[PDB]
Parts: structure tokens; sequence; C-alpha cells
């Protein structure tokens, strides 16, 4: 048992929620919360923006340290620091962003992340201004993720469509 509150489960291991994913965050306090972050942690907007507002310009700061020392990500991979005010710890992950013509089926390792968390409370990753389609998303989010992952969308219309279209 746990306290995400309202979630519908779509699969064994798969849950989703019509909220923002800060809210969430904000709420539960859970373990882990994903970032949709690039190579270089610069969280501008969509997601790793509202994040990074909501900790005051803290995780901005944590994450330009993280730069300073260790260089860009990669695309599909990851790493955790701080949850700051928001959860325990950050899952900052890459997936592709189809704008910049990277490559979608990078989208599968970017969800291998999770597996190495019981837990998670996620956005869709190459979602928004990554560039790619949510249902696709959610489809190797549900084929690749095998531990628990809540899934907060932050747009009304898309969750109901996100459900309606789900195979
Ligand atoms: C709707 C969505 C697919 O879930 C994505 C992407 C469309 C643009 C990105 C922001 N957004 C969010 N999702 C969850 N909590 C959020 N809090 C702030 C933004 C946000």
């Amino acid at each position: 048992v746990n306290s995400f509150s309202g979630y519908l489960k779509l699969t064994d291991n798969v849950y989703i929620k019509n909220a923002d994913i800060v809210e969430e965050a904000k709420k539960v306090k859970p373990t882990v919360v994903v970032n949709a972050a690039n190579v270089y942690l610069k969280h501008g907007g969509g997601v790793a923006g509202a994040l990074n507002k909501a900790t005051n310009n803290a995780m901005q700061v944590e994450s330009d340290d993280y730069i300073a020392t260790n260089g860009p990500l990669k695309v599909g991979g990851s790493c955790v620091l701080s949850g700051h005010n928001l959860a325990k710890h950050c899952l900052h992950v890459v997936g592709p962003n189809v704008n910049k013509g990277e490559d979608i089926q990078l989208l599968k390792s970017a969800y291998e992340n999770f597996n190495q968390h019981e837990v998670l409370l996620a956005p869709l990753l190459s979602a928004g201004i990554f560039g790619a389609d949510p249902i696709h998303s959610l489809r190797v989010c549900v084929d690749t993720v095998r531990t628990n992952v809540y899934l907060a969308v932050f747009d009304k219309n898309l969750y109901d469509k996100l459900v309606s279209s789900f195979l």
C-alpha cells in the first residue's frame, strides 16, 4: 500500500492520473520523482522547468555542479540527484528529442532507467517539447518498465485520450 491517491490502474505495474507532477510530488513526497531532463540538465521548461521552479532553482544549482563534474548525460541515460522539497530523490532521465532528430528507439533505453527504482512518480518521456507522441510513450513505458510507475499527465484531454486508445 502506498499513498498515491486517485490513480487509474492500467496494468499490473502502471498507474495513471490527471495531475501536475509537481503537485503529486508535493502531496506524496515520493521516494523518486522522475524529471524529463535534457543532456545538459538545463531545466528550462515543461516538466523540468516546473520541477525546478518549484525547488526555487535549487535543482538547477545542484545540476550545474553535476555537469561541471561529470559532463553531459547520454540520451537514454539518467542520474540520481536530490528531490529537494518534492521527493527524496529526483531521477533525471533523458528521452530522445524528436525535434533534434534523436532516435526514438532510445526511448526504450530511457524507460529502462525506471527499473532501478521500486516505485516512481513520473511523466511520460519524450512527450511535450521533446516531440514524440505521448500515446507511443505510454506504450513503450508499459512494455519496458517492470517496477511500479505512477504517471502524472497534466492535460485532461490527453489523459482521457491515452486511456481510450491504449492497447
Ligand atoms: C502533459 C504532459 C505530457 O504530461 C507534459 C508535457 C506536455 C508539455 C509537458 C509538461 N507536461 C507535464 N506533465 C506533468 N506534470 C506537469 N507539470 C508541469 C508540466 C507538466
